[PDB]
């Protein structure tokens, strides 16, 4: 559970996000691939981008970081009260596209990267500490729908 405080500051942030939400995305998903490249190999779609400059060039992988950064954003919007959002997130990824809690584990962590890395000033010890728990919040309550769906973390 996040305290009111520990949402605003979560909101705020993603305020930052959305200024501009597909370059944000790239960075995301880059950074994702680049630190954690077993990754890249669950999207049939983009496994066969090889440099940097190939994935920041793509279209599809910038339009695919908007589809997801928005229904994350939608997620963290309503302060925990998003099992109408998640649902639906947790049965593709756990029945169709099989992503382990682990990979979820590693996107939080190119999140929490790419938002210190861009907006230092207001995400400092206190704001990644709150954004922290929402995205381990996620990341349980996902869980838990996996389960019910008969898929382990
Ligand atoms: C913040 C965490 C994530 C969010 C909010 C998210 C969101 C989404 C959304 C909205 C879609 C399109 C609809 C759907 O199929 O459910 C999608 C598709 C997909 N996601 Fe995720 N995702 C997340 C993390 C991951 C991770 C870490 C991976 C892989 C390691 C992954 C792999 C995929 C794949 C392979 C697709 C299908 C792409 C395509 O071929 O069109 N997702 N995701």
């Amino acid at each position: 559970v996040l305290s009111e405080g520990e949402w605003q500051l979560v909101l705020h942030v993603w305020a930052k996000v959305e200024a501009d939400v597909a370059g944000h995305g790239q960075d995301i998903h880059i950074r994702l691939f680049k630190s954690h490249p077993e990754t890249l190999e669950k999207y049939d779609r983009f496994k066969h981008l090889k440099t940097e400059a190939e994935m920041k060039a793509s279209e599809d992988l910038k339009k695919h970081g908007v589809t997801v950064l928005t229904a994350l954003g939608a997620i963290l919007k309503k302060k925990g009260h998003h099992e109408a959002e998640l649902k639906p997130l947790a049965q593709s990824h756990a029945t169709k596209h099989k992503i382990p809690i682990k990979y979820l584990e590693f996107i939080s962590e190119a999140i929490i990267h790419v938002l210190h890395s861009r907006h230092p000033g207001d995400f400092g010890a206190d704001a990644q500490g709150a954004m922290n728990k929402a995205l381990e919040l996620f990341r349980k309550d996902i869980a838990a729908k996996y389960k019910e769906l008969g898929y382990q973390g």
